[PDB]
Order: structure tokens, then sequence, then C-alpha cells
């Protein structure tokens, strides 16, 4: 295509918190990732005789 | 177990004096060594979705 779309991923988050005794446990995140975009020119010249 | 004891051990204390004639010879003495003590914690983390 002219311009090329950017690629998508998803990721987790947590962190292993010290947990005493009866604490609630907490719970981690989710994120999205995406990528770059590119696209492409036209580019000519000629003669004429 | 949640905390480890500490190890034990006895020694003998003792020191060479010197000793004229008719001197009466000194005793020694013995003492306790113990370790040092550690510990256990818990972690933890979760997800809710």
């Amino acid at each position: 295509p002219q311009v090329m779309d950017a690629k998508w991923a998803l990721q987790g988050n947590c962190v292993f918190l010290e947990h005493i005794e009866g604490e609630e446990i907490k719970f981690g995140t989710i994120n999205a990732e995406n990528g770059p975009v590119a696209r492409i020119q036209t580019y000519a010249t000629g003669f004429e005789y």
C-alpha cells in the first residue's frame, strides 16, 4: 500500500509485593503497545528529443 | 519454618603462662558461641479480569 499500518501488541503488568498475613493481594494491569507507520513515494524523470 | 534457629557450639579457652617452680597452675574456661537467625517471607500478586 501507499501507507503501511502499525503493528499492535498487548502486554500485562504485575509486581510481587510482600504479603505479611491476611493482606489483600494487589491486582495487576494490562497495557497496549503499537508500532510505527511507513509510506512510499514516487520519483520519476525522463527525456524528450 | 518461618524462622530458623541459631547454631550453637562450645569451645575451651586456655592460655599457657610461665611456671617458676612451686607456682600453682592456673585453670582455663569454656564458652558457648551461637550463630545467626534467618526468616522467610511471602510475596504475591494477581489479576482480576
